[PDB]
């Protein structure tokens, strides 16, 4: 039981290489979150190339989490019972995390239980989607069985692999599955996710704000995160502060550069009331804080723009034990909350019908409209489901996922979606009113897309930008990368 000790990096270092900084252009970018020019416009405005470092960058550190995985499954016979099959079951569990989300960004990808290790460069096929899903899941149940159902501080949870595979579940139902969700999949999303939601005795944090506060890591709503060191060293600090950051007057001081600014499309998706997960997410002018700047009563940002917050503690000082320096932020990376289950819970009841207007799935859902203080919804289609999980999950790095899992189970729909959503448009000023409004002053305040900052190449999404291209270093080691993907031979 020195085990504990070699399954402990599964949660930063394994991570490190997505964590650094890809997550964020990747997983929030894509999604339209959030925007800049000068920050890697090409991943919201669909322009990625082969060539892009986050596409590497990312690409490395799932792998690195798969290589971490295997070496752990392996090394638990390479050296109790109960200890050995919970360190399995933790391996087990990040190595579906990574594929769940290589799935949801490439499509096929190359599926490994063994590393070899003894060739450089391996020259192995891509694998089928269908595939990829039916690992996942075989890590997933192994996981449900053998996690235990409370843990220290930071741990996974069998709640936590039970959430997984609902998501899972779900995002496999409508998946190239010609128009329709399929029910046995719907079936199996609900009964994972309503035993979390019903039977796990977790709650969610009363206060939205209060789950992206580092004295709250590992809340009893964060049923998985990336733990990372406060004021860690590299390779398991979390680097992403300077990148989030707008202005040194939000990080008591440290170095930070971002230029992103809460996308005109990801702003207008909260409802005027629902200015608690807003101002939890992005700075908009007017909006207070008490528990960043503490020294000098709160800050207050006073700009035209829409700075990022979530990902952004504040300064040394506001009550992060003086943990923030640049490109060393104290928070976890959320992986699941129990939010996430309760919407989840929730799709899988609607299921493939227009409205869902009662049962427990609908009740999870308005619990986390209840949190957000804003009013419970009696009745609610697809689309309000997908507006819920944006505005929930604003600046978590999932909002792309959650679309490409869509684009695939709607392909047409999501298109007209994504192609509708201001991408790439930007505006001088974002004034409040009474309500957000988005447009610019001229020598009084001219309102509406004839005064957006319009790009100026072309921006038309068709099915194939949707998952990105594999990175061309890999590409060039291993030629099977451009070819398709075979199947894979499961193990008994
Ligand atoms: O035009 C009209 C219009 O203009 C408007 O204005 C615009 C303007 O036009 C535009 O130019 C502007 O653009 C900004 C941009 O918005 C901004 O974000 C960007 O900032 C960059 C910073 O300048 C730069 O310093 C920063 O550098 C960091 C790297 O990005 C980072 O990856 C790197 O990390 C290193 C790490 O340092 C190192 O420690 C590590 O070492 C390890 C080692 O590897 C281990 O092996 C060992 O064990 O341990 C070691 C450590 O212990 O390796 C890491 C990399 O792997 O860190 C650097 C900086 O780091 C530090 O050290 C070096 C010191 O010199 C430095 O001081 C110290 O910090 O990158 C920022 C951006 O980053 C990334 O994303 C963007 C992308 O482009 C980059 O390629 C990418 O790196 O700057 C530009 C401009 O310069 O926005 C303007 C508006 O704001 C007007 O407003 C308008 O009016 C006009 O009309
Ligand atoms: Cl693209
Ligand atoms: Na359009």
């Amino acid at each position: 039981e020195a085990l504990e000790a070699a399954t402990a990096p599964l949660y930063n270092r394994a991570w490190f290489d997505y964590n650094q900084r890809s997550i964020v252009p990747i997983g929030s970018g894509r999604a339209n979150d959030m925007y800049s020019p000068w920050n890697y416009p090409q991943f919201v405005t669909f322009q990625v190339t082969a060539l892009d470092e986050n596409l590497s960058g990312a690409w490395s550190g799932f792998y690195s989490v798969v290589t971490m995985a295997n070496s752990v499954i392996n090394a638990v016979e390479t050296q109790s019972e109960a200890a050995k099959t919970k360190a399995i079951a933790e391996a087990r569990l990040m190595r579906a995390c990574a594929y769940f989300y290589m799935l949801r960004i490439w499509g096929p990808v190359i599926l490994i239980e063994d590393n070899q290790k003894l060739v450089d460069n391996p020259v192995r096929p891509l694998n089928r989607e269908e595939d990829v899903f039916q690992f996942i899941i075989n890590d997933l149940n192994y996981a449900v069985d053998n996690l235990s159902e409370q843990s220290d501080k930071g741990r996974a949870t069998s709640w936590a692999a039970k959430g997984i595979l609902a998501k899972v579940y779900l995002a496999r139902s409508g998946w190239n599955n010609g128009g329709t969700r399929d029910e046995g999949d719907l079936e199996l999303a609900r009964q994972y996710a309503s035993d979390v939601c019903e039977n796990s005795g977790l709650d969610l944090m009363t206060n939205y704000e209060d789950l992206f506060k580092y004295k709250n890591n590992n809340n009893q709503e964060s049923l998985l995160a990336m733990q990372w060191v406060p004021l860690g060293e590299w390779y398991e600090c979390n680097t992403l502060l300077s990148d989030l950051a707008f202005s040194t007057e939000v990080t008591g001081g440290v170095n930070c550069w971002s230029s992103y600014n809460g996308s005109i499309d990801m702003l207008q998706q909260y409802e005027l009331a629902d200015t608690l997960r807003r101002n939890a997410t992005f700075f908009t002018k007017g909006s207070y804080y008490s528990y960043i700047c503490i020294k000098d009563g709160g800050y207050t940002y006073k700009g035209t723009a829409s700075p990022i917050k979530k990902g952004v503690p504040g300064g040394p000082d506001d009550d992060n034990d003086g943990k923030v320096k640049q490109m060393n932020s104290p928070l976890n990376t959320y992986i699941l909350r129990l939010a996430d289950v309760y919407l989840t819970y929730a799709e899988a009841c609607l299921g493939n019908n227009s409205t869902l207007s009662d049962g427990r799935g609908l009740y999870f859902f308005n619990r986390v409209r209840e949190r957000a203080k804003i009013n419970k919804k009696s009745s609610i289609t697809l689309d309000d489901i997908i507006r819920e999980r944006r505005v929930e999950f604003g600046m978590e790095y999932s909002n792309w996922y959650d679309m490409v899992t869509w684009f695939r189970y709607l392909p047409d729909k999501m298109l007209n979606y994504f192609n509708n959503q201001w991408r790439g448009y930007r505006t001088d000023a974002i004034i409040k009113d009474e309500k957000l409004h988005f447009g610019k002053y001229d020598t009084t305040f001219l309102e509406g897309p004839e005064y957006y900052t319009a790009p100026e190449f072309t921006i038309n999404i068709e099915a194939e930008d949707i998952f990105l291209p594999y990175p061309e270093s890999d590409v060039i080691q291993n030629p099977l990368l451009n070819e398709p993907p075979v199947p894979y031979t499961f193990n008994e």
